[PDB]
């Protein structure tokens, strides 16, 4: 069918203008001030912005981790993303040594198939870069459409890879046109500190932060950057949380190296003091890299404003406070690491970022949608509002005041780390490929509506 | 009338897509794959890109300088810009101490009125920030629509202002919402070096470079940046030519200061060796800051690619080689400083930048058009292709090979500093507010078609 | 006299050992563990260090400044220096435009003649680098023995010079073998901020600090550095007070530029909160650059420890609280700027530096004596304990705990800014050229004992 | 014996003066211009400097490495050191996983026993920081007198340790008062590049350099620095060869971190073009990190001049060209790595450093002797000329012009990498603890004269 969205203000990464948008089937087919569309359903967007749907490049739905499994699966997690104004996600497909990459990819398709309500791609974890793995990456990149590869530099004995793996992966990625993502903390420094903490009887949630100091994130960021330059490759640093890491990324980019950075709402608006909340409440805020001294936030906002960081992802990795986070009572090393971030990413960036003059409204689109599509090979199918693009559009009311709460969220988790936060901005309706997923804050989509996105090889934005 | 541009590929700072564009009168009114426009003139754009018209924020048409007057006036200079794919310019209105700002503004309107073939704004030179000047700036910014103020830190005893002027101007600009531009070289260091050179009998064109070392540009860049931070203001450094200056701008932006930078085609593709050309030919390349050791070029390209510099202007400031540049035979200090750059800016950036993978095609639009409109208060009227924007559009054929030459250029000057340069890309047709200025490489516009643009107060991009 | 100093521990910039020191006349002639000297007066130094006498390169004795004259003259100031373990000073000879350099220097000789109790050199202020001055500097360096030239970048309309003067002074100084010293704050920024504070009714002492932000010191430090590199000269930055400036000096020195830095005890141990003391008590702490946020102190200590700053001077510039500082009641711009620092320089560096592990004992001697002599052309005559040195020697008891007080100090001023500070270390006896000046904490010297030192041209240490 | 060294000029890290030196037994007992010593042997030092004997903190005598053993043992190597003006060495005791530290140390004592001609200390290699090793380090430091621990970050499968070992060593070293030394190149990057070169048929000596780019040294220098700050420890970076590494050390030191750097004569005066010499001659210059582009040399010289690097060691690790270096004909990875550098360290630093104005004469002594003693816990026994020091003294004639040649050197190796280099400066006589080792350029010492030095725990210089 045709849909004619009228009387709204389109805002993209470049443009801001009043016009109507005509959708035919899955795609935008016209934009204009006087289209006189026949036989289209009229959607009234008076008082709204039309935004390109957010694309969250950093999700962990139905992920085995921390001795348990994340509490949103592909159905609940994508539904919560859609309520939060996000229309595509790119989730991390994890691998184990000795298992083929393709088997892990099949496992991830089976997590999503028939369950996702909006569109999804996958990244692929590389645990080690043995010759068989390196050979396998060719069809992964070219045929499976997975063109970003994740290397974890922390989580020793669980996800951690070493310098040989990371350097080989960067060399191979350059050959194949893949982007290499890193989780950049020094896992060996962290392993020693956490063990020392526990030996001293320091077991409360706050020691999750103290045992991962920012210098450890800075060091691993710099190491990944050096190996990227030595490979002439392209690097994407996920969840940059601190000024130490920002400085290193800024220096690398001034040298003209192809180094990109992401940050996340939790590092913008939350700080290390949240982990001190008594009665185990601090465990709600345990995720890695840890929350930082509050002064780091403004350095992150500056880096987004001045183009040193290019994207915002959620690192959505939810565990209930009851039962799951409680695995870590008495031992912070056993608290499953991760927060429930997918749903509030867009609104927090608008309300704390745009409305406070930290970034522009056009930058907000670039960082939440367009630059993410471009770095992850989904542009221009996704990430904009333009003729020929999938009709993945959010009707957003910037005037609504509301309080973020577990009482009104849609993530399948028993708390919200932004509980009580006042924001402006409300996601009213959400289209995915021209079909409504959310309409007037009610879910009208369905399990399995979402489709897998085969992503293109890397091109610089 | 209506014009329906069909079968082309639209490229803007964000988007790239195949669709038709419908113009009605001065403005774009629809974009779409199947518009079925009635009663419109069909323009066939098969095999072309549709680009937003270039906006050159750095021109000096009919400028008194160097003991003479620049050789393009508002008619020839705007016609040459249009042939070169540039549809708007922002020219420097010069002032003298003791003269009202408003009198200089009237003088500049009289240079342009009835003569410009495409649209124009003005910046305003501040020579000194006495209380009367500071009072006058209020109606300049709010009523005359001149929202960028230029301070020259070099050209002692001609254009040069001091730290008191620059700091006061930055404070006042922050109050009024103006952007402060600087020409950043240390004029006192330069004055001493040029005098020493001449005392030693060093009079050839090459000593124009030797007497303005990059450290002098670095120093003044850093000084303007510090005073901007101390004022909490916003700074635009014009013609950044060297790595010393790039490093300082990159450090300032990592601190989250509102510091922006421009570079120019001459600093990207030409180097200090051009000034050594014998038989006085070196005088063709005398402009300030001088051409640099060639290694600086890649640092400039890196800075554009990674968002540390945001715009490219020409610093079009032409003087004939015969007669005018010859004022400096025997004394390089009397060679009128400036090059003929307006016409080749867009094609050089495409051919040396996009085609060689130094910047993306979307970045090329951002740096030549969209980011310039945004920093100079002309967006979204100018700088994009979108519903409601002025129909200022270039039909650009990226496949054409040609040689840049004085034999085929349109600038009213007897040489081209890019003589013999091979490029790809040809500007085929150029619309300004929906009327053709150039059509199939022939001039079909007219003197006085162009209109003055009253620019908005500063907003961060 | 022969004097034989027995049973003490010699400490120099390199060496720490137990041995006896034989003085014959004005000079050390032997050092050894069993000298069996005859016809020598035995001085028992049991439990003492023998230190080379402090050399204070930064004094302002009998200076016309701030609408009055500093309250120590050459007699009372050199007596207070000696009681503080300092045996040589280098004082700033001021000039004014149009005045012959030689007449200024004659004035300063008359201030010191028959009055100085210990030895003294002069720096020479340069207010203006006109051709006549540049010619006269040949004799200043080669007849008068003045090989350091001071340029003030602040104090507009009083002491301030511009970049023309600074750059020409640096070029001339390189020719002559002179060191250029700078007071590096941006005078034009400060002039505007101070006038704005007053106009806003912000007249209290604290606004002395707020109108001279650290970025104004960093900017001018950077500008003097760039001009020094442009001249291939040598620079000495007096009173570095803040991390902004240290960072710039560290960067210059990594490039191999000949840039040296000084700091002062007030910037190591006092902070901006002192200026907030009510009832005009904050006027006691008014000197420039101003006291800084306390975090800056450890950056300065780091820079001394790691060789980025090489010296400690006092900037002794004393004004009584009663009468003199009160010139600025109701208007902080009229508080004469300067602290009474000469007497406590050595003890503060030992007690807050050495004893706290911030610098070593040998570094203590280097920064207070040896490296001062080397940078200001007084070595090896002054600045060490070695055969052939002048016998300028302090017997220092490091075990004595005491308070600093106006009650026990010898500066001719009615307060001490370190009032109530607990320290270790006591200056017991002081020799200047083999003669006692202080013996067992009583004055035994004489007005006029001190000699003018003609200093050598610059050599890197 | 009493020896009375007359009419020479003493030079230390602080002092330069004319005086006589009296030695009684092993120690300096007096210094003075008229000592009238009796029953002393008169040594005429007219026209000589008296220097404190060089202390070479970086030797590999009788080392099993590279499929063979270095060609100087403790006798021939210490004899060559003495002829080069070096009177103490600190050699690297190697360990292997599972081996007791005390057994390794016993092995090294047996290498030196009855063989060393001058005094020697040992560093200890740490291959693995398992709990047993960390416990054994208590006695290594507090019984064996070994207070510097070496961690190799390259030489995979041979000497390399990982970040777990490095970080735990740094924490343990801080507890114990030990200095941690690092060979900082990224071993995993190097392993991959070396294998890739071979697979591509790039087997010549030059590929030794191309497979260890400077960024791999910068990365590992940065990583050791970050781990040191994380442990609040003290680090000494051996053989800094390139600007990338210097920049990182300069940055660490400006933060106040206790990070020290060493460089070596080969990196000051040889460059990467040496490895291109044909007919396998480039194998002569194969050592790691590799020779660098020549521009790096002046950055190193700058860093010594301005105190960013504090020492010069040799990395003496000699292999004959015939037989030993030839192990790597057809495969540069099998050329045993190391140069014959011990003998020429002092003269090269004097002739290319002091005489050319790159460092001062007093800095020369500091970096070759005094600051080495201080960092490695041998001061004041060693490293200076002062009452109570060991009488380790070099008579040095600075006026002698000569060539360096295998024909006249004393290292037990068939080539000298400085063959044909013109220098000034000749080592005439050398005293170790008051006894001649070299006298008028002939060997007069004896195998076993040298003593093991138990070194003190770390104190900042
Ligand atoms: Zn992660
Ligand atoms: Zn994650
Ligand atoms: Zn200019
Ligand atoms: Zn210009
Ligand atoms: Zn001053
Ligand atoms: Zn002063
Ligand atoms: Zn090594
Ligand atoms: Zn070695």
């Amino acid at each position: 069918m045709k849909k004619w969205i009228r009387n709204g203000t389109v805002v993209t990464a470049s443009d801001t203008y009043q016009a109507d948008v005509l959708i035919d089937g899955e795609k935008v087919v016209a934009i204009g001030s006087d289209l006189q569309a026949t036989d289209a359903e009229v959607i009234d967007a008076t008082g709204y912005y039309l935004l390109p749907g957010g694309i969250d490049p950093h999700t962990h739905l139905d992920m085995p981790f921390g001795g348990t499994v994340t509490s949103d699966n592909f159905f609940t997690g994508t539904k919560a993303a859609a309520f939060g104004g996000t229309t595509s996600i790119v989730d991390f497909c994890l691998t184990s040594k000795g298992e083929s990459l393709h088997s892990a990819i099949a496992t991830w398709h089976e997590k999503a198939r028939g369950k996702a309500v909006i569109d999804y791609g996958f990244h692929l974890m590389v645990s080690d870069a043995n010759d068989h793995v390196l050979e396998e990456l060719e069809s992964v990149v070219n045929n499976e459409g997975i063109t970003s590869l994740k290397v974890f530099m922390a989580y020793k004995n669980v996800l951690m890879a070493d310098d040989e793996t990371l350097f080989k992966t960067l060399i191979r990625a350059k050959e194949l046109g893949a982007l290499v993502q890193v989780h950049a903390e020094n896992g060996d420094v962290l392993d020693y500190l956490t063990k020392q903490a526990l030996a001293e009887g320091n077991t409360d949630p706050i020691y999750h932060a103290y045992t991962r100091p920012p210098e450890a994130e800075g060091e691993a960021t710099g190491r990944a950057i050096a190996l990227t330059a030595l490979a002439d490759a392209q690097l994407y640093v996920v969840h940059v949380s601190c000024a130490d890491a920002v400085r290193r990324i800024a220096e690398a980019r001034e040298k003209g190296w192809n180094v990109y950075g992401e940050t996340c709402p939790q590092y913008l608006v939350l700080d290390i003091t949240a982990l001190e909340k008594p009665d185990f409440e601090g465990a709600k805020y345990v995720w890695s890299p840890p929350l930082r001294e509050k002064w780091n936030q403004d350095v992150l906002w500056s880096a987004l404003k001045n183009g040193i960081l290019q994207t915002v992802g959620s690192d959505h990795c939810p565990f209930n406070f009851s039962g799951q986070k409680e695995l870590g009572r008495r031992d912070f090393t056993k608290i499953p690491n991760g927060g429930p971030i997918i749903e509030d990413r867009m609104t927090i960036l608008f309300s704390e970022g745009v409305r406070k003059g930290k970034i522009s409204l056009n930058q907000f689109v670039d960082i939440t949608s367009t630059k993410v599509a471009k770095l992850f090979g989904m542009f221009p199918q996704k990430g904009t509002i333009a003729v020929g693009s999938d009709a993945d559009i959010v009707l957003f009311d910037p005037t609504v005041q509301r309080t973020i709460s577990v009482e009104t969220h849609h993530m399948n988790v028993d708390y919200n780390p932004f509980e009580g936060m006042q924001v402006h901005g409300d996601v009213i309706s959400v289209l995915s490929r021209g079909a409504f997923v959310v309409r007037n804050k009610q879910f009208v989509g369905h399990a399995g509506a979402g489709r897998y996105v085969k992503r293109s090889t890397f091109a610089r934005p």
